[PDB]
């Protein structure tokens, strides 16, 4: 018998920041994992913003940088015949372009990466362990039963062959895509790897139109006696030839992801294809989004209702993130259809496309324009997307509301990003200073707690939030921002993304989400800070 | 629970064994009593031993993207604060252009500063990628022995649980002190307070007896903690974590006992002069864990493990008293100055105006201030033939009938290269496709390996009966013009010291085991009968 | 170079040329395309030379 | 230093200027023999020697 206040299981990216989180907030947990090892596949490898902005959070955003290749070495997607071949053109992929790179900086601090999965589990596992939680691999989920003070799990030792019991004020359920916590909870759902070495003498994505394969990276995968890898490559006259692994997905949502004491979160509530690097990503924030609001609930500092807006807040995000990765399919075919050539034409059949394709007739043209369409089409799934990874709009118990509508979106909401100062969205990034040397607005806030921002003007709001964190007893940092100050709109970028006067504030919660607004300092305007506060704890 | 070697212990030592195991085929258990890998500043000093022991495992260029290269070591300063007056500086880690050169010519590797904190981390979860079982919270209670094995007795501190594990050995790994080593009932011959602390403020000692500072974080070596004032030293700028170290200097006279092999800081305990702890303890690993896999698989006898403390206790008595050693010389910095070793401040104020004085009195002093930080270096840096000059004697090295010739320079100081059996392969570079390869890139990889070069084709076939006898892999380059390796450089033949017909055996540890002058009929039967001897068949 | 140091051109004269660490690959050989004989550490490239220098 | 080169020639056993003649010294400066061994050591020498100039 073990006692926790959360059982985490499974170690991977949700598991993991899970484990950190809460260790770093003073919560004791104890994250298992059924394997010997972290991850060992080529799996994940595309790390975006808010990832990046969650370790920059908790400090982490630098060992991160000297593990990926940095955004520059990521643009260059090819689609071909075979990398030998014909080349058919380039795209910019994951934000290369310098329109997309500018939409880019101005959204974060923080940039694309090209992470292994690989190694971005144990930098978080150890992390966690370092932070306070307790880690334990070769150790298997069997069942739990919950009841009014708590759950009761057992556990399988793969080591010492024992079983043995935890118990828990909650489990959260961060097993995978074929999660025994999220059946066992009861939620409902809707809706060849190949590596190899060889020097390749005679860009950093290949799309190889053959229906599509994929190949990258002496060490390469592409996606026993595999000689696929002729044909992609695509001749013999160069040799490894494994390790090779499958992945069946079948696409589905959780449309809940709680179940009284039980939380899932992660593959466990979003299963899809690979298509836009949204799995791990999405899987990391669901944790930050949770962390924070365990641990007020855990100190009674927040009513047990707070837990509600996990729900609440990343259910839309499970739903949204499993469709788009599957529409992001569809943009593939059109480009044999482009050709002239059915989804999965003959060796004369392509031959013939090829030949047509340097036609310089009107026919020809045709062809050549329809190409570079259905192409173009396809950077939705591979860095187009920046307004799907960011424009999250949270409506919950803890997002109070500031009686101003929905402004919507003046471009595609799934292309670009929209930054807004609205609770419910994320806390826009522009640079400040603080001592000459650039701080994000994001660096002001997080690290477990409430911010309020305010500039010189609201003075005012400092002692509101005394007050307010003093009856509550609850941390929250008040920033005034301005000229002299520890932190200086040097360049006049907040008081131009804030959207209020410089006597507004911005209530910031500890996962970065705007949770109330005001226009004012006004009385009036002071005056409901402390109502948003407890609406927001439950309280 | 069942497996074949038990680890007591995760930090360098045992995280090293259970990668080098894992990756030769052998099944390990790992234990830690802790919850985490080593939290503290602790060991950052990485030699050049260590790095391709990395390299031959594939982690050196990982290391390299955590570390800070040897570039930004240095710049060692001597002084009274750092707000004070500067004595003056010493190149430190081989940062002078002459040490340097001899530093790259010894290795295709270099120091780098590495914190422990992140070293421990990459090899234990590289050793559980590998096949290693790698348990935490985790504490070893004792062993008992039989004529086939050893049971242990653990504590599990996650469930409460006692369970037992059967190994065919136990590794103790388990650090300065040892209750594997205590069991075993090794024989020991033999006789700081670290402070973090964040401010705006490579390597400073403070002569204030002597205090060091480096690296927004510090650490010099809770309140009370205004050292930081008076290092520093003001109290005009604006306290923890505390740690503290007892080391009680002692090696193990003997290293095995049985079934029970102890390596790192179990057999060797001293101070931390000279960064040599980790780095010999990772080195302690490489030697032992190729020499039980063999044994494991039944292609080595027994015997072959007796090598282990032929060759690695000279190392842990050497390193011991070498460290002891380079701590003597900093009194004679006070002595220089005409101070007593705990002087005042006023007292340190009169030995800087003499200092400065413009007399041949003053002449005298900046002279003998000068020549007793320069004897500092053999602890910062200085000491590469230390670090390098492995010569192993034992039946695991096959003599060439050859005497020892010695050292030509000061064998502390300087490392000097021999391909006479018992000494470490020496590195040249090669090429492979016009690409640059060390002579160490070429062997490793857990199993023996022999280099010749055209006129030794011979060395082949007779390779390959020995193998195919013995059940053993024996990999062969011929290095030469139009061949997989090309000696393209020259110094290949330059450094061999033996015809271009004549051979080297290469152990996975990259010891040379056996060397032959030429490939006549007489050189070419000795390979089986050396290969035999260093397995003991 | 010191010349050029001691009357303030030597960074401007650093811009222009290419530093040593892209002069010491001397290959000798029968052509390009043809067997290489063996390379040379020209410039002061070997390790000990560079020290020296 | 001119004077360093033309040994380079005579360590292949070349003349100090045909393309057939050149062709057979590649094919003996990898000859398995202690005659070859011997080559690939002059051919060494020389070209070490080059490095004066
Ligand atoms: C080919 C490919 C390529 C990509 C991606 C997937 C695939 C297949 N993804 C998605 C990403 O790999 C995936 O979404 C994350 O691994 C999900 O992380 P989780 O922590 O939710 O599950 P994960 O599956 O990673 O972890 C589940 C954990 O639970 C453990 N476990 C399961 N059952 C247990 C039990 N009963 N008891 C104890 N432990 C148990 C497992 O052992 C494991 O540790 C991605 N994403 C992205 O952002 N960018 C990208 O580029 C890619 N690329
Ligand atoms: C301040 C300072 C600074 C330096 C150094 C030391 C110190 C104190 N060193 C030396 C270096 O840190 C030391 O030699 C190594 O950590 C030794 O590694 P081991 O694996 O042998 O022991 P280590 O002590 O690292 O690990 C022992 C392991 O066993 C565990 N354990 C103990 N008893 C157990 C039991 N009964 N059951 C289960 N687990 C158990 C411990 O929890 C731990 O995991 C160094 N070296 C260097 O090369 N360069 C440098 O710059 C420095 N600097």
């Amino acid at each position: 018998s073990a006692e926790t206040d959360v059982l985490i299981v499974g170690a991977g990216p949700a598991g993991a920041m899970s484990a950190t989180l809460l260790a770093s907030l003073g919560i004791r947990s104890l994250m298992i994992n059924r394997w010997r090892s972290t991850s060992p596949g080529p799996r994940s490898h595309i790390i975006n913003q808010r990832t990046m902005e969650i370790l920059r959070d908790i400090g982490l955003e630098e060992s991160a940088k000297s593990l990926a290749v940095p955004k520059e070495y990521m643009g260059e997607h090819v689609y071909a015949t075979s990398l030998a071949g014909e080349e058919f053109g380039r795209i910019p992929a994951w934000a290369s372009h310098p329109q997309a790179h500018a939409e880019h900086e101005l959204a974060s601090p923080s940039r694309y990466c090209d992470l292994p999965q690989l190694y971005f589990e144990p930098m978080v596992v150890s992390e966690a362990a370092l932070r306070g939680a307790d880690v334990r691999f070769l150790t298997e989920y069997l069942g739990h039963v919950e009841d009014q003070d708590g759950v009761t799990a057992r556990l399988l030792d793969h080591v010492s062959g024992a079983e043995y019991e935890v118990r828990a004020k909650y489990i959260i359920g961060a097993d995978g895509a074929h999660s025994l916590v999220a059946q066992n909870a009861g939620l409902p759902f809707e809706g060849i790897n190949i590596e190899f070495s060889a020097d390749l003498s005679s860009g950093d994505m290949y799309w190889m139109f053959r229906g599509v394969a994929a190949l990258r990276m002496n060490k390469w995968i592409c996606v026993e006696e595999k000689k696929i890898i002729h044909e992609i490559i695509g001749t013999d006259e160069i040799p490894e030839v494994g390790p090779i692994s499958t992945w069946t997905i079948n696409q589905q949502y959780a449309v809940r992801n709680t179940s009284g004491r039980v939380f899932c979160m992660g593959d466990a509530v979003h299963r899809h294809t690979p298509m836009g690097g949204l799995g791990l990503n999405t899987s990391v924030q669901d944790a930050y989004n949770l962390a924070w609001k365990l641990a007020l609930v855990l100190k009674g500092q927040a009513a047990p209702t707070l837990l509600d807006s996990y729900d609440a807040e990343r259910s839309p995000v499970a739903k949204q993130i499993v469709e788009r990765a599957f529409k992001s399919l569809s943009t593939f075919p059109p480009v044999f259809e482009a050709l002239s050539l059915p989804p999965a034409p003959t060796e004369s059949e392509m031959a013939e496309a090829l030949v047509r394709l340097k036609d310089a007739s009107e026919e020809g043209a045709k062809r050549r324009a329809a190409l570079r369409k259905a192409m173009d089409a396809t950077i939705i799934g591979l860095g187009g997307g920046h307004g799907v990874e960011l424009n999250q709009r949270y409506v919950s118990r803890a997002v109070f509301p500031d009686g101003t509508p929905d402004p919507g979106f003046v471009r595609d909401q799934e292309f670009f990003y929209q930054a807004s100062t609205r609770p419910g969205a994320h806390l826009p990034h522009v640079w400040l200073t603080e001592n000459q040397r650039r701080i994000s607005t994001l660096d002001l806030c997080g690290k477990g707690r409430f911010t309020l921002l305010t500039g010189l003007s609201g003075a005012a709001w400092k002692h509101e939030a005394e007050q307010v964190s003093q009856s509550l007893g609850i941390e929250l940092k008040v920033c005034v921002i301005g000229p002299g100050q520890e932190f200086v709109d040097t360049y006049g970028e907040y008081a131009k993304i804030s959207e209020i006067g410089e006597s507004g504030a911005l209530l910031v919660r500890p996962d970065m989400f705007i949770a109330f607004r005001a226009k004012d300092a006004s009385r009036e305007g002071l005056e409901q800070l402390n109502v948003a506060v407890k609406s927001i704890l439950g309280r």
